[PDB]
């Protein structure tokens, strides 16, 4: 029946082996509820070495994949070579991917299709922009990227949703947890009604954007929140007061 | 005064441990020509094993980086990351990343100039399509490329470019000798009229595409080609052959 509290950590392109080995040792010997799955999108160069210093009940994401195992793609990575260091989710679908690097809705509709095949969690992240929501067209968009995202997904088991409004992502501007309920309930009650009942009780939807210590515990206390997807905090020792916001 | 023979393998989206392992194996044993200068290019989430695991006298190269040294660019790495684990060199402007993932002649002069500040030596990567080329404007399309790179090198001592006709690239439509010096003499006469004679005799200008021990001796043997940038034939023991291409 409940769904347990989940908390990413992406260090997007942050972090060297001697400061990423310190944060590593400060979460190795932190007290984090058992309650809590964790998880941490290390950079690509460094997922190797996150996941052979980093205990075990902690995940390791990488933080983007390509769609097909292998082949004719400079600068790429696949599920399979993923899964071949040991880690077991990859984010899909992040802000930055989409409106820096242009993923469109149909490539990251693949990609999922695919991580999921070669049995990778996936986090996958949806999102509007600023003037999308001062035009009030949240729900529109968000239920467009959902559909291209659930279209490709058969076993939603490994599939985390991650709600970040990109007008939240990095700037300091968090979303009220009004707000943040609001779209998540709705989001909710989007896979009722297009999957199943079943799916939307045991689905993660987790928010992201501007999460620190000082505000993660009103947040997580809202009722279909179910934990972070947390970027700039995730570098800091307070990523384990987040961790811990139910407690 | 002659340049050094330069041999650089893209391994592109290919390999996991076991089988990166071997090949590494083979490279490490094998009979290597002194007068070579040989680079492996890894996927991101294997250069710190390659670098680990391959001979000091072979370089290491990451098959792509972004343009500055950390930030909210989630699924990137930076010069910094690559050089940190010990790789010396970055290839820059691939035709996979011009045609499959957009990246721009301003976007990678950026990464260029990037690359270069921090101590990393590039392969920059040029080349034409086939409709340019029987549309007769190949040396236009490869100098306009080739200026976008130019015009952000301060120092030329670490740039190596790499002319890659698009259609022989994984295709087995090698270019023929004289295609090929065709175009590198060219280059190098653009190189002694743009920036200096000191820098057009210094620099190495090495062929891609569809390079393989059958046909490299040939395309060796031509006054202006200075090695091989190869792909498919780089996760081959004839890999070896290639190195050894003058010999």
């Amino acid at each position: 029946a409940p769904r347990k509290f989940f908390v990413g950590g992406n260090w997007k392109m942050n972090g060297d082996k001697k400061s990423l080995g310190e944060l590593i040792h400060t979460l190795n010997g932190a007290k984090l509820s058992a309650d809590t799955e964790v998880v941490c999108g290390a950079p690509s160069i460094y997922l190797d070495f996150a996941r052979q210093k980093l205990d075990a009940k902690i995940g390791v994401a990488a933080q983007n994949c390509y769609k097909v195992p292998k082949g004719a793609f400079t600068g790429e990575i696949s599920p399979a070579m993923i899964k071949d260091i040991g880690a077991a989710w990859v984010i899909l679908g992040h802000s930055e991917r989409r409106h820096v690097f242009g993923e469109s809705d149909e490539l990251i509709g693949q990609k999922v299709a695919h991580a999921l095949a070669e049995g990778l969690g996936v986090i996958a992240c949806i999102g509007e922009k600023l003037d999308e929501r001062e035009a009030g067209i949240t729900e529109k968009v968000v239920f467009e990227q959902t559909k291209a995202i659930a279209d490709n997904v058969k076993d939603w088991s490994k599939v985390v949703l991650a709600y970040e409004p990109v007008w939240a992502i990095g700037t300091g501007k968090v979303a009220t947890p009004q707000q943040a309920q609001e779209v998540h309930e709705k989001l909710r009650g989007w896979l009722k009604s297009h999957v199943s009942d079943a799916v939307a009780q045991s689905t993660r939807i987790i928010y992201g954007g501007s999460v620190t210590g000082g505000n993660c515990k009103e947040l997580a206390s809202q009722h279909d929140v179910d934990g972070f997807l947390v970027g700039g905090a995730s570098l800091k020792p307070e990523f384990v007061d987040i961790i811990n916001a139910k407690h």
